[PDB]
């Protein structure tokens, strides 16, 4: 006697590359589901919770009028530390006041190249393009790829070899060094797979449970007419 609500979701940005791409249309399963008991035919309202590594759609805390999609990397109580040089995560569960095994595969060239306009000789991102590994684009940088295993979940991330986060721009948590955060009760730390192209928890803080919409379950369609991407999230 249980029911789940599902809603389609268009992928607007490349913050989740290479896992999710601009043009992807995904299925999202709401955390809040109905529980129709037995004796009575009522519909109890129970809410599920994201597991570490889940790809989650949520309402932007600063402006809940917009929905974002990131990977839930930090759970309540998690002590999250990000090394901007190695671009690696360290996660220590239950440190609200034991190190989780987070491993990374070897850096390899990805299928994408990020380009940038050059008005005035400066640089501004101008898009992502799938480019054969033996080719290049002028004013573009080949992005690197590797696998991140957050405990039991393994997924891919992209990195921009010429970039490095400016720690001073991070959301700084009271009483904490820059680049370290303790996830508050009932809140989450969100990060996108395209690690140098993601305005996430590093910059605007945690996501309250109530802002959560649902978990991404599949790519129902994608229009960069990529029938090849329909299926599970990889």
């Amino acid at each position: 006697v249980r029911s789940f609500i599902y809603e389609p979701f268009q992928i607007p940005s490349g913050s989740m590359m290479p896992t999710l791409l601009i043009g992807d249309f995904i299925l999202v399963e709401k955390f809040a589901y109905g529980i129709k008991d037995p004796i009575y035919q009522k519909t109890l309202i129970e809410t599920g919770h994201p597991k570490r590594g889940d790809i989650v759609v949520f309402k932007y805390p600063e402006d809940p009028k917009l929905d974002y999609i990131k990977r839930a990397v930090g759970l309540p109580g998690d002590k999250v530390t990000y090394d901007p040089v190695s671009k690696e995560l360290t996660i220590q569960p239950g440190c609200s006041s034991n190190a989780l095994p987070v491993t990374y595969s070897n850096v390899e060239p990805s299928d994408f190249v990020q380009t940038f306009s050059r008005r005035n000789g400066g640089e501004a991102t101008s898009g992502f393009f799938e480019v054969p590994k033996n080719e290049t684009k002028e004013n573009g940088i080949r992005l690197s790829e590797r696998k991140e295993t957050l405990g039991d979940v393994t997924h891919r991330i992209l990195t921009v070899p010429i970039a490095q986060d400016q720690v001073g721009m991070y959301y700084q948590q009271p009483g904490q060094q820059l680049a370290t955060w303790i996830v508050p009760p009932g809140q989450y730390f969100m990060m996108g797979d395209n690690r140098d192209n993601s305005a996430d928890s590093r910059y605007w803080g945690f996501v309250p449970e109530a802002n959560l919409v649902g978990r991404a379950t599949a790519i129902w369609m994608s229009f960069d007419l990529r029938l090849s991407r329909i299926g599970g999230i990889h």
